[PDB]
Parts: structure tokens; sequence; C-alpha cells
């Protein structure tokens, strides 16, 4: 996160750190708890990932330093990538992780509500992007979970900012015209959480952008409301 601040413990209890153990254990992507066996993240995170056996999900983490060999985690039973997904810039940048065991809910880990079908017409004015990603273009993964409030941008306005790309309604953008606050390297897969009627909703999935927090370059997010049926299809399968 560029231009953000340290989060308070328990502030984003749906935020997870997805680690890889191949070749060395390290943070790979952000993610969100949406169910007691389900993590919602970005499909691009799994480029070259041949097995879910190399993945570890850590919930209830403020600081990456809390993760040691003895730290409990959730194994991944299955990686579910949207089957229309080709690349982040083309959309369908969404994936589900089916966990091997059940997340016990508490004040350190709980699910975030998915947007409602009716909420496609609602205007969110209180949106936050969270993660352990870089604070600048050339940096390292941050110890403490960072947060930054970002305004949503219309599709039309986002499309003017990305000449040469096709910004679909399955994408949602967020950023300041002058830049300064955004997601950066290591934040992808994480949430864009918006508070409306005292309830947090998973409005976006950190997907892609041209650089980090650049002037007239909004962050591009998977528009979660456009995938609620896909999420229900994969999580509510008979
Ligand atoms: N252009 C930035 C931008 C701006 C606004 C918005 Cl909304 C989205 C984005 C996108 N921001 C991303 O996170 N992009 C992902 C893409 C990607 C995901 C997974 C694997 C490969 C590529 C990314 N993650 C890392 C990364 C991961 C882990 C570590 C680590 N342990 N050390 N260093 C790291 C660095 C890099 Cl580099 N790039």
């Amino acid at each position: 996160i560029v231009g953000g601040t340290a989060s308070v413990r328990g502030e984003w209890p749906w935020q997870v750190t997805l680690h890889t153990t191949s070749p060395t254990q390290r943070h790979l992507c952000g993610g969100s708890i949406i169910g007691n066996q389900w993590i919602l993240t970005a499909a691009h995170c799994f480029y070259g990932v041949e097995s879910p056996k190399i993945l570890r999900v850590y919930s209830g983490i403020l600081n990456q330093s809390e993760i040691k060999e003895d730290t409990s985690f959730f194994g991944v039973q299955e990686i579910i990538i949207h089957d229309q997904y080709k690349m982040a810039e083309s959309g369908y940048d969404i994936a589900l992780l089916k966990l091997e065991t059940t997340v016990g809910y508490g004040d350190s880990q709980r699910p975030i509500c998915l947007p409602s079908k009716g909420d496609r017409n609602v205007i969110y004015t209180d949106c936050w992007v969270t993660g352990w990603g870089y604070r600048k273009l050339r940096d390292k993964i941050q110890n403490t979970l960072q947060k930054a409030k970002i305004p949503l941008v219309t599709n039309e306005e986002c499309q003017k900012r990305y000449r040469g790309h096709k910004i679909t309604h399955k994408m949602i953008c967020a950023g300041y015209r002058e830049g300064g606050k955004d997601a950066c390297k290591g934040d992808s897969g994480g949430p864009l959480s918006c508070k409306h009627n005292e309830v947090w909703h998973l409005v976006g999935i950190t997907s892609w952008g041209e650089g980090c927090a650049q002037r007239e370059r909004p962050g591009v997010y998977t528009n979660v409301v456009e995938y609620v049926d896909w999420i229900l299809e994969k999580t509510q399968a008979v």
C-alpha cells in the first residue's frame, strides 16, 4: 500500500496473507474470508502454481513477524480459478480457495459480506484497500498490515485513464486524480472493503494498475458484485 497507515489489530478480520512454500516460504497475495472454508482472492496469484499443496493461508495476522514454523495456518484443498480468466488486464481475475479445515470465527478472523444484487446501484463513499504490499515501486513486503482510504472512480473515467485497455463493468476502479494512495506489489488478491449502512462489503479484489499510486492511474479491481452468482455457484454446489 502506497500512502497508507498501520492497521489496528482486528481492524480487517477478513484479511488473510496467502503464503507459498515453493521454493521458500513467503507472502504471495492478499485474500478475504467470505465463508468458513472459503477465501476470495485474485486468479493471477496462481500463475505457475502447480499444486495447492505449496499454499498456506494465515488469518488473524496483523504483523508478518507473527508467522513462524509453529504458527497455525489453513491448508488449501482446492484452487478454483474463473474459467474465462486469461489475465488480470482482461478481467475474470477471481479465484476461490477451498480450505482443508474450517475457520473458527472470532474477533481476529471473521467473514466480510459480499455485495448484494440490489447494491449494484449503491454509491460507496467509504472504501479502503489493505495489504502487506510495497509502500513504493522498489520496496519489500511490509511487516504490518497497511490501510488507505480510496475513492471509487466511474467506468467512463477509469477508461479515459487506461487508453489502450478495455475497462469492463466486471472491473471497478479506485484512485485520486493526483495519485498518492493505492495498492502496490504484494497487495493483489486482497480486498477493497466499503462501509455502507454500518456493514462492510467486499466491493473489490486488488487486481492490476500501471505502476503504484500514479497520477491519473486508478487501481483496477475485480468488481465483486458482478461475480456473486459465480461465487455462490462454486461455494453452494450440491
Ligand atoms: N501495479 C501495482 C498495482 C496497483 C494497483 C492495483 Cl489495484 C493493483 C496492482 C497490482 N499489485 C500486485 O500486488 N501485483 C502482484 C501481481 C502478481 C501476484 C502474484 C504473483 C506474481 C504477480 C504482485 N505481487 C508482487 C509480489 C508478491 C510477493 C512478494 C514477496 N514475497 N516479495 N516481493 C513480492 C512482490 C509483485 Cl512484484 N507483483
